C-alpha cells in the first residue's frame, strides 16, 4: 500500500476506543479500502458513536488516498453502497493535463462502489460540501433520489435539498440507470489479454447519450489488473471517462501510478465520442513510456 | 441552413407586436447575437410585456444558436450584463471528441458577456433548470451572489437557492473575481500575429489554481478573428477552455467551423496544466486541416 504512510498520520489522530482494531483493518497488506457490514457493526460497538457520527471520524482514513498535486487541497469521501459495505474514495488531479481530466472524492468513492458491483449508494459521507459537478454526477445514479449526503454534525440532507430542481437523465428522455446491472454483449476474438479484460468493464459500461461504451484495463508491475468502466452524465461535462475510473481503483487498492506498466482501451466503433486522444494524452502525464493498446468495436 | 432556419422558426412565433422590430435587429447582416440597453428597452415597449417574460419570450433565438450533433437537444440562454446589454449563448457539442469539451449554453452567454467587456452578470435566462455543473461554473464570477436565475413563469431566483452550501473560490482561500479586470502584462516578440492575438486573450485569462493564464485565437477563410481566454474554475472540471471560449465567440457571430483557418494557443509555461493535447484533438475532429500554432510564454 502506497499511502500507508499518509494512513498511518489519520490513525494517530483516531479515538482510541476503535483505534486498534481499525489499525489492525487498515494496514493490513490486502486492505481494499473498503468495511463490511460486520466490520462496521465492530466499529459501532467499540467507538461508542452514532452512525453519522463515526462515518465523520473516519474520513481522514479516505482523505489520506488523496492525489492532489495541483491544489494539494485533500478530499476525502465513504460511500455506503446499499449492501451495507464502505466504499473510500479521494480526489485525483493531473499536472499536465486539462482539468477534465480530474476525479473528484465523490466519484471516486462512487465508481469504487459500482466498479466492485454495488447496484446503488444508500449514503456518501463527505470530507467538504460537494460542488455542482459532484451533485450532478450524483443524478445518474440510481438511487438519485435516495441517497442521503452528510457532512460533519450536520443534518444529512437528501441530493433534491443539495440539488434543488435537478436535470438529469429525465430530461433527455432516459431512464437514471447508473450503477444498474447490465451487459452490452460485446465480444471479440483478439489475443490480447489486457484487452479481453477492458472488454469486460466496456460491457458494464453507462454511456445512454453517446453509445460510446467503454472500459479501461490497467495492468501493474505486480501483474494485478485494474478495470475501469465508462461512467457517462446526462448534463455531459460531469462524466467519467474509463481512464480515470481504473486509476481510481488501482489508487483505491493501494497502488502507485509509477507502477503502470500498459493500459487497453477498449470502445464503440459506433460511438458518438472516443476517449483514445485523452487516455493518450493523460497516460502521457503520468508516465510517457505505458503503452496504450487500442480497440473499437 | 440549419440555424437560419431555427431563428426563422422563432420569430415566425413572436407575437406581431414586437415580431417586426425584432425580426430587423436579428436579420441585420451585422447582428452578433446581443441587444443594447435602447434595443432591449424598445422591444420591451413594443411587447407590453414586463422584463422577466419577454427576456423567456427571446430564449428560441439563442436556442436557434445551438449546435448539438450528440444530443440534438438544444438549449439557449440570455444573460444580461451590468451594462444592461443582453448576450445570448447556446450549447456547443463536438462529434468524436471526449465531454469535457462540451460547451453548456449558460457557459457560452456569459463567456460571450466577458468576452465583450462585462465586468458581472445582472441576470440569466434560461428554458431549463441549469445542470450542478453551470451551478458550480457561476459560482466562480465577481457576481455569484448578486445575480438572478430567471426561468419561464416562475420567480427570479439567486445563485444560492440553485447552489445551497456551496464550494467555490472561497474554500480555497481565494475571491471569486471571475470578470474582473484583469491584465497580465505578457509580452512576446513574436512575429505570428495569430499567436499576439492569442496572447492578448491570454493576458485577461482567470486561472488562479494552476497558473496556465492561456488564449487561442481563431481565424476564419474570410480573416475574421475570434479570440478566447481561459476561464478556470474552482471545481477543477467546470474551467471552461479558452479554444471552447473562443469557438463560443465564432458561433455566436454566426460562423461556421468548417470554415475556420488556422488556429494559436498560447499559455504560460509556469502553468500547472496544459491546454495543447486538448486543443489540438478537439480541432481535429473539426477539421484535421486547421494548423495550430502554439507559445509557451
Ligand atoms: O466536492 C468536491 C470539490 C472538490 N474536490 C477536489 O478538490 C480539488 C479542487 O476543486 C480538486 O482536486 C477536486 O477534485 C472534490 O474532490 N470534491
Ligand atoms: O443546464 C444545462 C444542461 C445541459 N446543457 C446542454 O444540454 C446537452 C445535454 O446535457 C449538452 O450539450 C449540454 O451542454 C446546457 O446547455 N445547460
Ligand atoms: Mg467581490
Ligand atoms: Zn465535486
Ligand atoms: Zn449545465
Amino acid at each position: 500500500n502506497a499511502m500507508r504512510n499518509r494512513i498511518e498520520q489519520a490513525l494517530q489522530q483516531m479515538p482510541a476506543s476503535f483505534a486498534p482494531y481499525l489499525r489492525e483493518l487498515v494496514l493490513a497488506k490486502d486492505f481494499d479500502a473498503t468495511f463490511s457490514a460486520e466490520q462496521y457493526q465492530q466499529l459501532l460497538t467499540l467507538s461508542g458513536l452514532e452512525d453519522a457520527d463515526l462515518r465523520v471520524a473516519l474520513l481522514p482514513i479516505a482523505a489520506a488516498y488523496s492525489y492532489a498535486p495541483i491544489s494539494e487541497f485533500y478530499v476525502g469521501a465513504i460511500v455506503r453502497g446499499i449492501s451495507g459495505r464502505l466504499y473510500l474514495g479521494a480526489n485525483m488531479e493531473f499536472t499536465g493535463a486539462q482539468l477534465g481530466q480530474t476525479v473528484h472524492a465523490e466519484q471516486c468513492a462512487i465508481s469504487h462502489a459500482w466498479m466492485k458491483g454495488e447496484k446503488g449508494v444508500a449514503d456518501i459521507t463527505i470530507n467538504f460540501s460537494p460542488c455542482g459537478h459532484c451533485r450532478q454526477f450524483m443524478n445518474e445514479l440510481t438511487t438519485a433520489s435516495s441517497l442521503k449526503i452528510q457532512l460533519p454534525k450536520r443534518a444529512a440532507k437528501t441530493l433534491q435539498e443539495y440539488l434543488p430542481e435537478s436535470f438529469g437523465p429525465a430530461d433527455l428522455g432516459i431512464d437514471s440507470g447508473l450503477m444498474s446491472p447490465v451487459n452490452h454483449g460485446k465480444t471479440s476474438d483478439d489475443d490480447e489479454e489486457l484487452i479481453q479484460q477492458a472488454l469486460r468493464a466496456m460491457n458494464i459500461s453507462h454511456s445512454p447519450y453517446t453509445q460510446n461504451f467503454s472500459g479501461v484495463a490497467l495492468k501493474m508491475r505486480s501483474g494485478a489488473i485494474y478495470l475501469g468502466a465508462y461512467a457517462e452524465n446526462a448534463a455531459f461535462n460531469p462524466s467519467l471517462p474509463p481512464l480515470q475510473v481504473a486509476l481510481a481503483q488501482a489508487m483505491m487498492m493501494g497502488e502507485s501510478f509509477e507502477d503502470i506498466e500498459a493500459a487497453a482501451l477498449v470502445e464503440s466503433a459506433t460511438g458518438k465520442i472516443s476517449h483514445l486522444a485523452d487516455t493518450q494524452a493523460t497516460l502521457e502525464v503520468i508516465n510517457p513510456d505505458i503503452p496504450l493498446s487500442y480497440l473499437s468495436l
